[PDB]
């Protein structure tokens, strides 16, 4: 396998194009269309979508009904079809075409010298600035074939274009208004199998209309778990009554992959790599999507499937796609602030309920001066405040065995602080056992043991502080040890997020300037990754595994694109340059071997008996009662073997 | 509410009746039917099912086609209907009735002076000793109405008789052969709602046929999550070519509630209380049952529902049902022997897999001399033997704080044994914590108890790390139920729990079974027997009572007053019902309502509110009982932060003080 | 004619196999499947039924949704298909397979180098210890085809596999829970023609469950006048929350032909000679069975019949069947006392 090929990792390269319109001149439009398709071809694109009525112009009104115009459109269309014999992508081009009694507003799907199909617009707006039913017939409910340059090709609203060599790529096409009605053709098509939904638009621009386009193309792509590929008309359409902004865009399950300049000078393309495996993984897990199909079975079973062989380029063509280094940490500051606000209020409100339900017990917690326990102590405090409970009901413990930040934060917040040296107890235990992991574990164990007994003694509960990345990797001490508690507030927060939560608490500043300074000190001081690898890379793989179940080679491909060059892509706030590492393939490959071994084989038993705590990230959590049911007794051989066979050594 | 009324606890009393046949003489058969129905009424029955072609006799062949016979049947049927005005139960009576062109083999459903409906047999056997298509027409596909004594009443294979005051009682009726075809009318009727399936049979007896009847009525009742009420013809049928055994029976979800004497002299009845709530609870939970209905929706939606008001007796009429004292421990020795063999092989095979998967680590376990840990050590040994591992890889520990059976069993099995006294460590820990006892105070609270339980687990765990072993849990299912364990750092935690799915009441019989089988040898046998004798904490109540409630809650979700009723019927008299093997008379307690009520308050509080958090973070171990287990990854998903108020209030309002 | 050949007297030799499960490792499971299939071949068996989700392991939960796992299953399944080119028996193997939007819990029917069909479980328990709807889609009402290693093969709950040279052998396949609902797929298939009903089961063992299996597989075989061939998962399934007893069994019109050791150490097979003429003879005489089909004609006419040529061994291969000397006098004393 070619590891650097996007097509070999399930990507499909898609283009929404806005061409130069020459109204009433099909050969001119076709020439503009041919030039942009040759570009999409050079880019290795599999699909190029053009605007509504591309070949005539959308704005020409009663001129659509002129024989010479209709005739010119057919001739021009046929020329394009001929030219497509040497073009890689499927081209989806608008044309007014005659069929039976009328003309239809159609998209012609063209590929490698043939027309695969012809799709008529279903819903023809005849209100406000739109007059479409005057010239054109509704296509909803039309099936059968249409004759195009001596051949009968499939015609109708029930068509699916499936790549026989790219099973993840199933195209449905609809037109402009089709997307705006309470039950759009594209939503039935997704249920029936379509993964990529194209829209050819005219869409005269009005104040606020671009927002409406986005709202509907975006929600479509989220509701239908699909890529949505959208092209509107631009320069050249008539301005007798309307203006045109040429907007093009590509959405994937709710996220914007690419858009182009509004009101441009000259032609514009959006080009993106769509991840068919992402779409496939979401559909795999959301059972209710398939239930919805089954409830509408007669609607969804009636589609006709037109097969074609794409034969994509096999080499390196790069990756036209923003892959963030931190799935859990948005690079966009306004987004990351939102995430932090939500994470924090999840941890707090979850603890508050547990405390209300237990009639407000004291809160016992071991504070070491580290990031996790520090953050947990802040969570605990806010929870107690919110519930009108004295901060002295928090019992914080230093438990040194064989920092000041700890006692300072505690003092600054005004919780009850105390120290208990576990060394002598550990010595006694080591001796009694006749005594590495055991040495380490005897101390970790006695910490938990003490807290638990103090909790019994003082009418408290022990607060866990292990974080999501530690659960993922089994980096914790099971049972009698830090893995155990009465309630875990960090269980759902990945390590890479924790530092930004603390930053957010500081920046918000409701704990006061002292607390602020201590927390800032914790940060400066604190920033294991020796033996389990850098947490940036493990949190990366964790997301891919937990959200999508992607195979290891696909994970390596994504990580390498995100991390391999520190200069490319954006970093979140809070990364000075001395701390913007870049990773080689060899490194990514190494830590990924370690990740699959620890995640799939070693660590599950530790997750299996997990204390309570709230789920936090949309990426998922690792509760055996929630997002992650798995065997405690399984080997990781197949994952290790996949890496061995598919990921180059470096 | 009347706590002693079976009807108020969701029971329906049902009768399968075999009457005296007088072939060719409807008024005589009717008179036998009326006499048994008056009995079934006196018993407070809600339903009385009779045999196929009751009113004419099943065996009369072409005489069925004689007008005087057909006429006599109608007159006799109409007399019954009139008499039923003063009878409590719905009567289901067989009759050849004329409809359109032919006679149908039918069941007439009669209630309080009206005919509620008429059901024709669907499949008429015309092979071997059966000739039914010669005289009678197939009823499959017939709908509409039939005229009976001046009234149009529902006729067809699509009928459901629903009690308007007893929602759990929905009756469907089929006939004889109907139950034997690959897709029987009653299976569709169950999907559509029927909870009680009646079968009128003729069923000439042949060698082996009684077994076939049972196999099909039983599997029916299990697949359809229903009661199945079956009545065959007996004395009086013609013996020109056949004989008749009069068999009657009542099945409920796979279990036999009642059967009557085969080949009797005189009439016979089976009468049982059917638990509609048990049926309701199983349908509530088995989602795929409802999925099956949805898949056959056009079949299942077309049923016609005929409503009637039963108005059952409200007082104490007893409880015609065998309620076992020990849901987890069958009183039948052959049954209990089976259950033990299975429980034991479940425990062992589960541990073996964990051991194989961990490449055969040592097994660490704390042995106290008690029932649980003893049994666990036995389990562990057998697992190691089966995997061909040396018994010395089992590391057993005595861990005295502040027995010999323990060291003896260890020595007898040949596992590695050792002692570690946790006293000093506990002393140090109590002092470090500032607990009054480290200063001499005789304060033996939860912290004092817990410091010791904790250190036990803590030691085992560190030994496991040190010696490349895993810690075996030994807490049992009843302890998980009640939260009777020490959470987290304490006996609740381990690497693998073999007893997690076995209730306390079962454990002692598992040990007995291991002794009785005797493959560990006579020494081990003697030590185990000593553990039993020695070992046979009621702040949580008698485990017999809590295991009882646990089964009701975990399997059916029954309300507390229903549980009290059941437990009182099972436990209140030590002379009635059977005890399992191994209960000398000095140990056959009987409980009062007041007692049952007391321990039940404690059960609901502990089960639904206090203990879930301890179940929530549970080690791995195999499910054992069909009653269910308590793994939050398996049979029991529940909140760790809920109150038990409604349960406690239900007891307060519904269960008498004594 | 060869008087000593069981195949010439209307017998079909059938095997229910419980293999060594390696959870999450399809090439290992396929290797255990291939070894047992070679044995069934050497025995002259015409059919070998394996347990539910054979190729992945039944007990792996969310691991089923992992691309590497789904991928490994496909590669392993295609290796088996290739190996089957030299194997006599039809192989019925379990596999989680992707189709349309989801994965289905399926049985793949394999024969002489081809996949004859792919059958999805219809009813997916999601109660008590079972969580199937979480990972897998219900197969009831699915028809059409599925693409398996470059070919379109029949997919759905409506399939019959008929031996073109052994008219009495018509196979229907269902899965686990399918057999436990009031109106099971297998009862409509019998009405439609199936004489041999296979069941691939996971079936974690609980106290009393073995009795439930028997009651339902036995009553199914008696009600449907059929052979019922049943295989449950054993050693190697996860014991995170459940245990497994590896039970296999073969029923014929209400009678047990063969069963294997519960909780065995190592792999186990039941192997029996099913008498297709016996089944044929009972259906010939019990007219109400055909009446029942006619009453459900639209249900029963819709099945698709996939034809294959078995070409069984023609020589003496003995007779794996208890033939009592006295049809009228049972050799079992408890039974004879009853009679
Ligand atoms: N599948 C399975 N099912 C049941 N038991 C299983 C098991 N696999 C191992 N076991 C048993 O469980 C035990 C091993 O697990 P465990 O007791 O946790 O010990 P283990 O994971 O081997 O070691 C804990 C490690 O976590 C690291 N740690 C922990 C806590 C904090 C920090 C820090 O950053 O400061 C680091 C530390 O480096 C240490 O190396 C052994 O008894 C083993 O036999
Ligand atoms: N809902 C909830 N979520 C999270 N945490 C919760 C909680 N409710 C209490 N807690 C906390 O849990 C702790 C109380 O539970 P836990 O630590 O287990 O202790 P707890 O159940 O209060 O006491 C143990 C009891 O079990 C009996 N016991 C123990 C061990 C063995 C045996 C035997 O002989 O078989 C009997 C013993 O006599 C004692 O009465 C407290 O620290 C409390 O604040
Ligand atoms: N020296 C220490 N004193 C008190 N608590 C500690 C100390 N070291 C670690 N902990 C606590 O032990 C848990 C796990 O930390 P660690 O083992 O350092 O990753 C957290 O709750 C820490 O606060
Ligand atoms: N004296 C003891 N020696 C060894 N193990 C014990 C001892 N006491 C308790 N245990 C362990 O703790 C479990 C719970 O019993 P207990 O803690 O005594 O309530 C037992 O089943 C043993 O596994």
């Amino acid at each position: 396998m070619n590891f650097y090929s996007a097509y070999q990792h399930g990507f499909v390269r898609v283009a929404a194009c806005t061409h130069h319109t020459t109204i009433g001149d099909p050969a001119a439009n076709a020439a503009s269309v041919l030039d942009m398709a040759r570009a999409c071809h050079d880019d290795g694109a599999a699909l190029a979508v053009f605007p509504e009525l591309t070949l005539s112009g959308y704005s020409i009104e009663d001129v659509l009904l002129q024989d010479s115009l209709l005739d010119a459109v057919e001739d021009a269309l046929l020329d394009l079809v001929t030219e497509s014999a040497d073009l890689l992508p499927v081209l989806v081009v608008g044309a007014p075409l005659r069929h039976r009694h009328r003309i239809y507003n159609t998209a012609v799907v063209i590929h490698r010298g043939a027309v695969l199909g012809v799709v008529p617009k279903s819903y023809l707006p005849t209100y406000r600035e739109f007059y479409e039913r005057r010239q054109m017939a509704p296509g909803d409910g039309e099936r059968g074939t249409i004759r195009i340059g001596g051949a009968d090709v499939a015609f109708g609203t029930d068509l699916l274009f499936a790549a026989s060599d790219l099973p993840g790529f199933v195209l449905h096409v609809e037109i402009a208004e089709d997307m705006f009605v309470p039950m759009p053709p594209s939503a039935e098509a997704a249920l029936a199998g379509a993964t990529v939904l194209a829209n050819l638009s005219g869409s005269p621009i009005t104040i606020g209309r671009a927002e409406d386009r986005r709202l509907l193309a975006r929600s479509a792509s989220a509701r239908c778990l699909a890529a949505y590929v959208y092209a509107a008309a631009g320069e050249g359409e008539s301005t007798t009554d309307l203006a045109w902004d040429g907007q093009t865009m590509i959405w994937e399950n709710g996220a914007l992959l690419a858009e182009s300049e509004r009101f441009p000078k000259g032609v514009r393309r959006s080009v993106a790599d769509v991840d068919t495996e992402l779409l496939r993984s979401e559909r795999l897990r959301m059972g209710t999507f398939d239930d919805n199909r089954r409830h509408h079975r007669e609607l969804t079973e009636s589609f006709r499937r037109i097969d074609f062989a794409l034969d994509p380029p096999a080499g390196d063509i790069g990756l036209l796609r923003e892959v963030e280094r931190f799935p859990f940490v948005p690079a966009d500051p306004q987004r990351l602030q939102q995430d932090c606000y939500e994470a924090y209020n999840i941890q707090v409100s979850g603890l508050e309920q547990r405390l209300r339900a237990l009639d407000y017990p004291k809160v016992v917690i071991g504070v070491s001066g580290g990031l996790d326990s520090t953050h947990a102590l802040i969570v605990a405090t806010h929870a107690m405040d919110r519930e009108g409970r004295p901060r002295s009901d928090i019992l914080a413990f230093a438990l040194p065995g064989f920092k000041n930040n700890a006692i300072k934060l505690a003092r600054a917040l005004g919780v009850t602080f105390s120290e208990i040296d576990i060394g002598d107890t550990a010595r006694l235990m080591l001796h009694t056992i006749g005594h590495d992991v055991t040495f380490e574990n005897v101390q970790a164990g006695l910490r938990t043991d003490y807290l638990f007994r103090i909790a019994n003694q003082r009418g408290g509960i022990v607060l866990g502080t292990g974080d999501l990345s530690e659960l993922a990797l089994g980096w914790s001490t099971y049972g009698v040890g830090d893995q155990m508690s009465h309630y875990n507030v960090n269980a759902g927060v990945p390590k890479t997020l924790i530092q930004h939560l603390i930053r957010w608490v500081i920046s918000a500043g409701e704990f006061g300037e002292k607390v602020g300074e201590v927390l800032q000190s914790v940060l400066d001081t604190e920033i294991s990754e020796a033996k389990v690898g850098p947490f940036a890379l493990q949190d990366f793989s964790l997301f891919q595994v937990l959200r999508y179940g992607f195979r290891p080679s696909k994970i390596a491909f994504l990580a390498w694109h995100a991390w391999n060059d520190a200069e490319r892509g954006n970093w979140p706030p809070g990364f000075p340059k001395s701390e913007r590492p870049s990773y080689s393939l060899a490194e990514i490959r190494h830590w990924l071997q370690i990740f699959v071994q620890r995640f799939y084989s070693f660590s599950q038993f530790k997750r299996s008996a997990l204390p309570n705590g709230p789920k936090v990230s949309h990426g998922g959590a690792l509760s055996p009662r929630g997002d992650w049911r798995a065997p405690s007794d399984m080997s990781a051989r197949i994952w290790l073997d996949q890496i061995d066979r598919e990921v180059p050594k470096g």
